[PDB]
């Protein structure tokens, strides 16, 4: 059978009230032609790329159609902490939530997903995740390409796996709180293996890793280039050219890619050094999407120059805080162990060379930073509005990988777990790896954040964000 297409989110814009609609629920999907219950924003599975621009305000009604409690985050999007949708932006099952987003930061490609407490993982899993696309001024100006769906395509990229009677199979248990959920079935916007049709020219793809605690790491199948233009939150100063570009859970790139007559080519991902990720099939380099290329002219540049990035600032006199990761040593060898036995030395290459003892051992709390687990009830501190702070985040105790995301604000990354950044990660981001050692980042929150609608920082290995591996803050 010839690959399906590759399925194109919509493109969503406000109505004359200014309002987008989004509807939470439950439906069908088939994987590998078995149908399995999903959710989705506005359908089955996944969502829509909702389209904002920078200085105008708009409102989104959000309609929970599941039969639980869900919230709506918008990772990447810097907005105040009441209208942040962490795990207290409660939607009922059955209600209506409204948020007005008053835009105020570069084009980016940005997300939304669930932030329930607790069960981030799972909702994530079953299906939810969208799209935000922030346009501005700056941006049109560079003519990249723009024409959704042919050549200005999002890549969401995320594993499953399934049950035998084709379900999807998510548990929360000792394995998965220890390694995180993951999946023998790679999915590129919910197809599996799908081919996308561009023209001739430049391609871009804004690539996100939305699985829920798989690293990813994209290439192409005949080692053309990927020119990277922007990270998590907008455009870099200029291109950066790579041959291989690492993904952690929860980031976007923007890349562009030559499209040449005659030639397709896979965009896929290469193994990587994470604990069970390089399980079969990922043992080997793993194709995301075929490009099929189209005799037909693609219009877009790819500029010298694409915007203009500050300059870090002194760091004397900053505010300096200090987040210890850890994990319960007991059950991370407990949950290491069982993946070990499951499936053998395969679940570390390429690493480096049973009773009930009551709440004090449970899991559901074993992650934590500066020695507590997430308590949506006692926010850590209370961070400076409109300050820079320089926040260091040390996974050092532990070897898993800890990608640390930290609600409303882009910041700029001084220290990667210890090295300074690679140039295409040096410019706005809202993750930095955090695996073995410590990173530093240079922080800056633009709104308040109150201490009933607290910003979260966490770990997005959502099995850990879900079992303590949060913290939350106020500002102002
Ligand atoms: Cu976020
Ligand atoms: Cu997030
Ligand atoms: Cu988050
Ligand atoms: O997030
Ligand atoms: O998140």
């Amino acid at each position: 059978a010839e690959r399906p297409t590759l399925p194109i989110p919509d493109l969503l814009t406000t109505d004359a009230r200014n309002r987008i609609q989004l509807t939470i629920g439950a439906g069908q999907s088939t994987f590998g032609g078995k149908t399995a219950t999903t959710w989705g924003y506005n359908g089955n599975l996944l969502g829509p790329a909702v389209k904002l621009q920078r200085g105008k305000a708009v409102t989104v009604d959000i309609y929970n159609q599941l039969t639980e409690e869900t919230t709506l985050h918008w990772h990447g999007l810097e907005v105040p902490g009441e209208v942040d949708g962490g795990p207290q932006g409660i939607i009922p099952p059955g209600g209506k939530r409204s948020v007005t987003l008053n835009v105020d930061q570069p084009a980016a490609t940005c997300w939304f997903h669930p932030h329930q407490h607790g069960k981030t993982g799972r909702q994530v899993a079953m299906g939810l995740a969208g799209l935000v696309v922030i346009e501005d001024d700056e941006i049109l100006k560079l003519m990249l390409p723009k024409q959704w769906g042919i050549d200005d395509v999002p890549v969401i990229v995320q594993d499953k796996k399934f049950s035998a009677d084709g379900q999807i199979d998510y548990q929360l248990d000792v394995m998965t709180a220890a390694v995180g959920w993951f999946g023998d079935t790679l999915l590129t916007n919910g197809a599996i293996y799908p081919q996308h049709a561009a023209p001739r020219g430049w391609l871009r793809l804004r690539l996100l890793n939305g699985c829920n605690a798989r690293s990813l790491n994209f290439a192409t199948s005949d080692n053309r280039p990927l020119y990277v233009i922007a990270s998590d939150g907008g455009l870099l100063p200029e291109p950066v050219k790579v041959s291989e570009l690492p993904v952690l859970m929860g980031e976007r790139f923007e890349v562009l890619v030559e499209v040449n007559d005659n030639k397709p080519f896979d965009l896929v991902t290469l193994p990587v050094s994470q604990m069970g990720m390089a399980i079969a099939p990922f043992d080997k380099p793993h194709p995301v999407m075929r490009i099929q290329p189209i005799a037909i002219s693609a219009s877009g540049a790819l500029p010298d120059t694409l915007s203009s990035l500050p300059a870090l600032p002194s760091l004397e006199g900053l505010t300096v805080r200090k987040l210890q990761l850890s994990m319960d040593p007991m059950l991370d060898m407990m949950g290491m162990q069982m993946l070990m036995e499951k499936y053998g030395d395969q679940a570390m290459a390429g690493m480096d060379h049973h009773m009930n003892h009551g709440g004090k051992f449970d899991f559901h709390h074993a992650n934590k930073i500066n020695g507590q687990a997430f308590d949506m009830n006692k926010p850590m501190f209370a961070a400076a509005k409109g300050q820079y702070e320089r926040w260091v985040i040390s996974g050092v105790g532990d070897m898993m990988l800890h990608p640390f995301h930290i609600h409303g604000t882009q910041f700029r990354i001084l220290s990667e777990n210890g090295k300074p950044p690679a140039a295409h990660r040096a410019g706005w981001k809202d993750t930095v790896k955090v695996e073995g050692n410590v990173s530093e980042v240079l922080v800056k929150f633009n709104h308040d954040a109150p201490k009933e609608h607290a910003y979260m920082a966490h770990s997005h290995l959502l099995e850990h964000q879900d079992t303590g591996m949060m913290l939350g803050f106020t500002v102002g």
